[PDB]
């Protein structure tokens, strides 16, 4: 058979861009369609984004208070914006923007980042540091989710944020310590039930990180574990820019995709 055909077909089916890999591993080839097209990062770029925090901090850090007002809550904001009397510290933060893709936490993890365009920049960086020469981050949350459709303003690959996330998991970008936030946090995202968790088998382990934008775009990042222990990333990525700016994002057609990668991996 040929997995791009059924990759294909999800795209006429779903009106919709399809973005997928599925790094190689010790028992698998990879998995790529449209692995090196630019899609907009949406919210996935907040699981680097906590990896940033943790690289450069020591994890006392987390303890720290970072306070704001109810005029900065720019961005949809679950916990943040039930916070603002008392501040979160940056712990706190990172659970909100992994657990509840909190935007107002993730533009403070930003500026906890600090430099120019607060903290934009240094997320870049970040991911130039981890072999990353493809992605960019350009906008803080809400205007990161909003760029048309030929920018490649806050964009990266699926092939590019896939081994960004194998480096950050499974690989020793972060120690031990640190790498086991970032797994728990994603382990215990509340997001992204109808995405990669969809099309894998209850027996296998997802742990993920959603992102939603304009023109349909609809995300997941995933790592996800056999029931035997052996972990994959899956990177899906999709868009509808034929579809306008208001074009319906499309949660099923990321389970669909995801089914068609656990159909490979199984």
């Amino acid at each position: 058979g040929d997995l791009a055909d059924r990759f294909a077909e999800l795209e006429r089916r779903y009106d919709a861009r399809l973005g997928v890999y599925v790094p190689a591993t010790g028992t698998t080839e990879a998995i790529e369609y449209r692995a090196d097209e630019r899609f907009a990062f949406c919210s996935t770029f907040k699981a680097p984004l906590v990896a940033a925090v943790l690289h450069q901090n020591p994890l006392t850090h987390l303890d720290k208070l970072i306070t704001y007002t109810s005029d900065d809550i720019r961005s949809i904001s679950p916990v943040a914006q039930q916070h603002v009397q008392t501040g979160m510290t940056i712990g706190q933060l990172c659970d909100a923007a992994i657990r509840y893709s909190d935007g107002t936490a993730a533009n403070l993890l930003l500026a906890d980042l600090g430099g120019p365009g607060g903290g934009t920049a240094a997320f870049t960086g970040y991911l130039r540091s981890l072999g990353d020469t493809v992605s960019r981050l350009d906008a803080e949350e809400p205007e990161l989710n909003r760029d048309p459709p030929g920018d490649e303003r806050d964009t990266t690959t699926p092939h590019a944020i896939a081994l960004v996330l194998q480096q950050l998991v499974l690989g020793n970008a972060l120690p031990p310590d640190k790498r086991a936030l970032l797994t728990d946090w994603m382990a215990r995202n509340t997001t992204g039930a109808k995405r990669i968790r969809a099309g894998f088998p209850a027996d296998w382990k997802v742990i993920d990180k959603t992102g939603t934008g304009d023109y349909g775009r609809a995300n997941d990042i995933a790592v996800v574990w056999s029931p035997t222990g052996v972990p994959y990333v899956v990177a899906v990525m999709s868009d509808r820019a034929g579809g306008g700016y208001d074009a319906e994002p499309r949660e099923a057609l990321l389970a669909e995709a995801a089914t068609c990668v656990a159909g490979v991996l199984a």
